[PDB]
């Protein structure tokens, strides 16, 4: 929704396969129940903000190519959830707001 979260939601520094002790914390929690995808950037931010320079409102799909985590729900549990992982390195599409990305919107192609 903002930089700051997007941030939390999505950036790490370092490799971390395991979706199932990460997707463990209150901000994957959406409508009472564990969120259904989240895909994960290993990168650091200031690179992940250079993909909106210059841009006020639009989404845009980054000339960089990231290596990425993607973490899927396999079943609706009590918290921890189960999640199965899904490693890739591919340019991504982001939503950016006055040069910040804001909201992730997709792998590989903007919608």
């Amino acid at each position: 929704q903002n930089w700051a979260t997007f941030q939390q939601k999505h950036i790490i520094n370092t490799p971390i396969i395991n979706c199932n002790t990460i997707m463990d914390n209150n901000i994957y929690i959406v409508g009472g129940q564990c969120k259904r995808v989240n895909t994960f950037i290993i990168s650091s931010a200031t690179t992940v903000k250079a993909i909106c320079t210059g841009v006020i409102n639009m989404n845009v799909l980054s000339t960089t190519r990231f290596q990425l985590n993607t973490c899927t729900r396999t079943s609706i549990t009590p918290r921890p959830c189960p999640y199965s992982s899904r490693t890739e390195t591919n340019y991504i599409c982001v939503k950016c707001e006055n040069q910040y990305p804001v909201h992730f919107a997709g792998i590989g192609r903007c919608p």
